DNA sequence: AAAGATTGAGATCTCAATCTTT
DNA sequence: AAAGATTGAGATCTCAATCTTT
C-alpha cells in the first residue's frame, strides 16, 4: 500500500483541473470558430502537414494517440463533411489512406490563427522560457512512459 | 497575436500526447480494475472527501470543472448502480445532494490503491522532486488563467 | 426574470465482433 | 494465426429546451 503525500495531491489535482478546462476551453474555440472538436482538427494538422497531404489510418491513430476504431468514425465524419477522403494502398490491398482534401486545407488555413491564439493565450503567453522548456521535457517523459516499445503493450492504436 | 517558435509547437504537440494517453490509461484502468471512468472516479473521491459525503451538484460540478449537465447524467448513471443517492436541500427545495453510498465508498477502498499505483507509475515515479514542484506550478497557472473570477466567463459549471 | 437542476436528441467514443488480407 | 481497418451497439458528452423554485 502506497498513497499520495499532500504536495503531490496538489501538483495532480492542480494538472487534472488544467487539462479539463483546456480541452474544455479548446474543444470549445474550434466547435464555434470551425465546426469540429480539438481531436479532429488534429488529425487534419497531422495530415496537412504529412508528405502528400495523406497517411495511412494506423499511422494517423498512432501519431493522435487513439484507437483505430475512433479514427474510422471520426474520418467517417470527415469524409462526410467534405474535409477528408480514403484510397487504398497499391500493394497492400488492406490498407487505407486518410487525404486531407483542398477545401479540409482551406478550413486549416481559415481557422488555424484563431485556434493558436487561442492556444498561445491559455498556455505560452503565461509562462517563461524556462518552464515552457520544463513543461515539454516533463509532457515528453510522461508520454514516453505510456508508450513503451515492450512487445504486447496496450497501445491505443494496437487495440 | 505573434506566431508560435518550433519548439512551442513541440511542447505543445508533447503536451497533446501526453495527456491523452494519460486519460486514456486511466480511463482503462478504472474501467476495468472498477467499472467506471476516470472522471466519474473523480466525483466519488470528491464526495468521500466531503463534509458528510455530500455535495450540491453545482458545488461538485465546479470541483470537477464539468458543466451541470453533464454531471447530471452521470450522477443519474452513479445512482443507477448504487454508488450516489440524491436528497433535496430542506432550506431551498431547488437544490439537489449528491451523496455517497456505503457500496460506493466501498468501492474507492477496494480501488484506489490501484488506481494511485497507475497513477504514481505514469507520472510520479518518471519525475525528480524538482519536477514535480514544477509541474504544479505550471498547471496552477494554466487553470487559474481560465477560470478568472471577472464575471463574464465561460465556465462549464456555469453553463 | 434568473438560479438550480434535469431532460432528450444528436454527436462522439468505447468495446467487442467481424471481414479481408497478409 | 495476426495485422489493418471498419461496423454497430451502447455509453457518455454537448447543446438547447424545459421545469421548478427563488
Amino acid at each position: 500500500p502506497r498513497w499520495l503525500t499532500a504536495e503531490e495531491q496538489l501538483v495532480w489535482r492542480s494538472y487534472i483541473e488544467a487539462a479539463t478546462l483546456l480541452e474544455d476551453h479548446l474543444d470549445r474555440q474550434l466547435q464555434r470558430d470551425a465546426g469540429m472538436p480539438h481531436v479532429y482538427y488534429g488529425l487534419l494538422v497531422k495530415l496537412a502537414e504529412s508528405p502528400r497531404r495523406r497517411l495511412r489510418m494506423t499511422e494517423l491513430a498512432k501519431y493522435a494517440k487513439i484507437t483505430r476504431s475512433r479514427l474510422s468514425h471520426a474520418v467517417a465524419r470527415l469524409e462526410k463533411n467534405g474535409w477528408v477522403r480514403r484510397e487504398d494502398c497499391p500493394s497492400d490491398k488492406r490498407g487505407q489512406f486518410a487525404i486531407l482534401t483542398d477545401e479540409g486545407y482551406e478550413v486549416l488555413r481559415r481557422t488555424a490563427p484563431g485556434h493558436v491564439d487561442a492556444v498561445r493565450q491559455a498556455v505560452f503567453d503565461r509562462l517563461t522560457p524556462e518552464q515552457q522548456k520544463s513543461l515539454g521535457e516533463i509532457m515528453r517523459i510522461v508520454a514516453e512512459g505510456l508508450q513503451p516499445s515492450e512487445a504486447g503493450a496496450d497501445l491505443p492504436w494496437l487495440r
